[PDB]
């Protein structure tokens, strides 16, 4: 018998199309390939972090951990299945009591001795009413959940390495950028240092040098540990070590990543795991819904065994001492003052409350991929007013050279230019991997690399 | 009989009255009308905003969760409260089997039948001692502890939703004053770049210039991802979107909030949910410690049902076939190794764990209002020295304004004091939105708008 | 027997060497006292710390919680080693009961009766292959889990403590120093006024000068809301109020800690408690496959009772009423499509998810233990920085000394050289603070002080 009730998808209660702005610009609206459908080896250009994920597919603890949690929600799966069949199981027995002599069949106190070995079945209830077909049907969708969750895990894992490198990739930089800002202060204080001893400058500008000498080191320091602390946490994040045959790293302001359209909101609800995993726990609350309805029908059970039964011991495996054994049996409580229609009343309200979460889910994954809009939208312009910025700071170190070299001005007035020059362009590397941990966020939240290669 | 505990609510560790410092304000005494009497109405003076509170009182999702969750406690407590009843019902039974010859009491392999359609009360669990009570209780408080979840999630889905609105606000006047620094460099570089193209100037002053107005293009960039990623954070927290026929919004500077007493701690003891869910939970721990102890006592069961039983199946509804049942039965374990009173000790550790909990959820929301009377404390006279910085520096553009007007300057060294100006005027608005953030989460802090009017 | 599967420890994936770099220290190679082995009463030099540490001990709230969990599990333990012996029991029975003519003793509608008071073991199964030991031994495990789950508790609770009373200290002498700068400020401000109104000064250079007064003034309500913000911070880690019986504290530029060596990657396996939470969530789920192999097996169930029955009331305590009975049974299902075998490969699956996570608690304890020698390895050179910064500074405050007191030039030169004074002064106990907290959790990470004194 029929009884889960039909499913049917809530709506999306957000815009179909993205919303605009200033900020963002022209919606390409919906596009062919969506970024469920890129892998993760067509997307990254650098062949070095390819190779880390490649690393990551296999020797990661958490992909481990959900890749055996499908097993596992597969193997409950497959207990509910066998459970449809009926279970036949040896019972062997033995009775040897007394009796009182009103109770007795002799009137007396005698020893009544007794032997049983069976086999067969007990209490195999048939789902006529689609109980159980509903706790299979449970069993498989909580298995979608974990196979969706193992997706979702992957997908995060693979833009944490990405981040995690190409933060390593900036830092590395910026850590050379001030080094040269330390060589530009401790050539600048020698400088000051050799006209405090000829005379010509008093202790305060020595003293006026050396403290912003003791600030580039400080911000070196600083780097440093930065360096170290994104090493340390790309070696947590890919399980085993850095390996040394990794290919040769790309730089940042060369493209690394490709474009990816944005779409529709609705394809992302298709393609994004988290929202089938909500979609799964609906379906896991209708039927259970199914269930708590099965709950109020009759039960129907049935006890079919054979065997052999004797008084005594040595007699039991004799000739026509067999024993078979049909009873069919029929339950049905009726005075359910609140017991079953406030279980029935339980499982319409999981269903309500998934589809619920299902929304805001949905609305959530909304929310995230039009932030992500919007970093793509600004950081564009924001890195092309870095890259003038850092050009019109190099026109200004070439114009203060040519003063130099000709003889107007000495070497002081040429090393803070030059100090501002790559205190410039390390600001441009500084948001470079802005861009670049955004645009990662915006692929792993569009969809992100579940698959290798693109479909 | 019942041997439930008699329930004692714990003294709270903290002091009395709230404490006191340097930056603390006098306490106001006792309050007449708290934080949880006041409605959300009457705490925030826009009308856009409660607007919007009274779209997100219905168009949200984890609101609607708490709800439903609180008719699910509710059936669960309903089914714990059917429990006390008896459960009668029909039981239908057929039997066809052969038995050995030795056991027969015909003395032979005689396939007999039986079948019967009963109707009564199996195996009637009684209530005693108040074990099912305890349940039944138990059931109660965590129906109440799920309605007070409503409560707090209420509350804090108000207060990020008056936040988010806020800082919405905030970041639109911001990139007001950034748009006019951007005009200001605008206009500064064109001077400078006539300077340069009459001859007067060298490059290095125009690219000094190109800089300033890069700078400035890349923060208006930002702030502009700001106003567009805060619209997103607000419209995801509502639900829906943005409506069009909204109401006039009031400004920041402009009051906003009302003054609410902070009284004294103990009337949090009565106001704040969270103390209340761990108070519930503790009186839920009391009744498994009275579950526990009465599954100490005997375990009354009782089976009577009655109906029609024949050896055959269409002599079943015949004259004279009815017959009744009564058995009683009385079951009571004595000799364990301390399993009922290992489970006894573990339910009143149960409720150790919770009167722990109950005073941390004390301590932690003595911590919380501390914080808000210290932000409260701090915050008027931050905003008083800004708003005197910002009055300073309007008098220093008005004296620049007059001479330049007089012609002693030009309009290079008016347009820098103009930039200052309002680069001053946007720290008003940063703070004055730290400051209502502030007061906004020591309003939920100290138990929130729950109601939508004042009682 | 046992059908337990034996247990031996998976592999370390890490490098069993801490790795090296620019910034990394000279590794010290194993240690015989590693930070688990020293208390923390030796560690923590000032007494004052020591003392809250100490009411810390005993007056905070998940302290207490987890000790009480501690004993649930103690509990729930005694629970399944009780379960090995028989639960003997007294079942007292009744029964009355109406019978059809066809299937009575007589051949008429007879009323039976039937009165008995038995006592003894019902269905107790006897363990032959080991599952209720594996149960008995995996609530052990789960206990030993707890108890390393409280000793994780205290040691963040002591990590906890230090992090705020260093943080208090720190905000206390930054607030002193901006006290001085307010000072200075005020008397810059008065010589600027006094300067304005004899007429050699115009209004211009007493805004740009009440400007910075202002901002100053924001700077200390900044900094006096953050002490006492602090003080809230660990009043609620405290559990209790402040003590006034307090030892005098010591300051950040005294030795407050003392060496702790780092060791070795294997050392943690032995001595941080959430990698032996972990290993015993690693044998609780062998235990588990343990207990679920005795499912294939076949079960031994007995019921065995005496006592007195009758078919009166009154006639049960009779001689000759005494009786006896004795029921053995084995069971054993055969029939299966895999539903024995998956709920095995489940506990299996289990278990390597238990592997999974080991695994990767050690990498995130190795990585944590990385951060904490990358700190070390750069606070001394960022301390040293910050200190000859303030020495130059001093020197420079100085020489202006000097030179205002031959009258060379005025006290406001000399404001504002103590002005940046006591700002490069304030900026050294930010990163002392940060190296003492980086020391704190790295002591916290390394193993913590569990004990109070080293044994």
């Amino acid at each position: 018998c029929s009884l889960i009730p039909d499913y049917q998808r809530p709506e999306a209660p957000v815009a179909a199309a993205y919303p605009q702005g200033q900020a963002y610009g022209q919606n390409t609206g919906a596009a062919a390939v969506p970024a469920a459908d890129i892998g993760w080896r067509e997307f990254f250009r650098d062949p070095q972090l390819q190779q880390l994920i490649g690393v990551a597919l296999e020797n990661n603890r958490d992909l481990r951990v959900a890749a055996l949690n499908v097993e596992a929600f597969r193997a409950q799966y497959r207990i509910q299945r066998a459970d449809l069949f009926p279970r036949i199981g040896v019972d062997g027995s033995g009775t040897r009591q007394r009796l009182p002599g009103d109770l007795s069949t002799t009137g007396s106190p005698a020893i009544s001795s007794q032997y049983g070995v069976t086999l067969g079945t007990t209490a195999w209830e048939l789902d006529l009413f689609g109980r159980l077909r509903s706790l299979r049907d449970q069993a498989l969708e909580q298995y979608l959940a974990t196979e969706q969750a193992q997706r979702s895990a992957q997908t995060t894992l693979v833009a944490s390495v990405a981040t995690a490198y190409l933060t390593l990739k900036a830092d590395q930089a910026q850590l050379q950028l001030t080094k040269d800002t330390l060589g530009t202060y401790q050539k600048s204080f020698d400088l000051t240092q050799r006209s405090y001893d000829v005379g010509v400058a008093s202790a305060l500008d020595l003293r006026q040098a050396q403290t912003a000498v003791e600030g580039a080191r400080a911000t070196l320091a600083q780097y440093t540990r930065l360096v170290a602390q994104d090493q340390n946490a790309l070696v947590l994040l890919l399980g085993s070590g850095i390996p040394a045959n990794l290919p040769q790293g790309l730089g940042l302001d060369q493209t690394l990543l490709t474009e990816v359209p944005a779409g529709l909101p609705s394809d992302l609800l298709q393609r994004r795991p988290d929202i089938l995993e909500a979609e799964h726990q609906l379906m896991a609350a209708n039927a259970s819904i199914g269930a708590a309805r099965a709950a109020f029908f009759p039960s129907i059970s049935l006890t079919a065994n054979a065997g052999t039964m004797s008084r005594q011991l040595s007699g039991l495996f004799d000739a026509g001492s067999g024993s078979w054994l049909f009873q069919p049996s029929i339950n049905l409580p009726i005075f359910t003052a609140g017991s079953l229609r406030a279980s029935l009343d339980y499982a319409k309200i999981q269903k309500d409350i998934n589809v619920a979460q299902y929304e805001k889910a949905i609305q959530t994954a909304f929310q995230e991929v039009a932030d992500g809009l919007a970093a793509r939208g600004t950081f564009t312009e924001q890195l092309q007013a870095q890259r003038d910025l850092v050009k019109a700071s190099d026109e200004y170190y070439q114009l203060a050279d040519k003063r130099y070299r000709t003889g107007v001005d000495n070497y002081l007035t040429l090393l803070d230019a030059q100090r501002s020059l790559f205190t410039a362009q390390q600001q441009l590397i500084t948001d470079r991997l802005n861009q670049l941990t955004s645009e990662v966020n915006l692929y792993k939240a569009l969809g992100g690399g579940w698959n290798q290669q693109t479909v």
